[PDB]
């Protein structure tokens, strides 16, 4: 099919990827660096995020699923419903809120596409609402991260998909933080896409440190596997 060809010719080997970010929640501003590499074939990334502006006001494992769907390994029997990879090289579009239970919001514009040989997430994040001593401005998360299905159906009437899921962090006090996702992804290009069957995606994330990193930052591998169309 040489739409799914189309898609493998991008993603074949190692892929590098550059992600900035442009972040203010309740006016605490901040800007985020990261570089890795993603192998599709294998659904593997791997990330290192730096905040350049110094510390980070908000808890690292909040921006995990802010901080590249099209990395998902699709098997072989379900390549006609990867929408990532069909969307490239032009890109899409990925916009969310994140609700945190009893407290704020995030909202989220990322662009996602090639730029030469690179993989490119530039994202603009606003936060508003939130509590100055709440688990997200007060730091009360741990530094881990759970495994998650995210189910991805079809968004016809705008050509794309919508996404709706639910993290839930560990807080410090053993109790969790509850973050509702809701996504939508939109092609940027004018060209067709593969709009996909109702399926999931399937993350495994391991959070970590540099220990020779001395700004605020955060290392990140991610797992991604689609599945449920049997």
């Amino acid at each position: 099919d040489p739409m799914v060809s189309k898609g493998e010719e991008l993603f074949t080997g190692v892929v590098p990827i550059l992600v900035e970010l442009d972040g203010d929640v309740n006016g605490h501003k901040f800007s985020v660096s990261g570089e890795g590499e993603g192998d599709a074939t294998y659904g593997k990334l791997t990330l290192k995020f730096i905040c350049t502006t110094g510390k980070l006001p908000v808890p690292w494992p909040t921006l995990v699923t802010t901080f590249l769907m099209c990395f998902a390994r699709y098997p072989d029997h379900m390549k006609q419903h990867d929408f990532f990879k069909s969307a490239m090289p032009e890109g899409y579009v990925q916009e969310r809120t994140i609700f945190f239970k009893d407290d704020g919001n995030y909202k989220t514009r990322a662009e996602v596409k090639f730029e030469g040989d690179t993989l490119v997430n530039r994202i603009e994040l606003k936060g508003i609402d939130f509590k100055e001593d709440g688990n997200i401005l007060g730091h009360k998360l741990e530094y881990n991260y759970n495994s998650h299905n995210v189910y991805i159906m079809a968004d016809k009437q705008k050509n794309g998909i919508k996404v709706n899921f639910k993290i839930r962090h560990n807080i410090e006090d053993g109790s969790v933080q509850l973050a509702d996702h809701y996504q939508q992804n939109t092609p940027i290009g004018d060209g067709p896409v593969l709009l996909p069957d109702n399926h999931y995606l399937s993350y495994q994330s391991a959070l970590s440190k540099d220990p020779n990193e001395k700004r605020d930052h955060m290392v990140l591998l991610e797992f991604v596997t689609a599945a449920g169309i049997t």
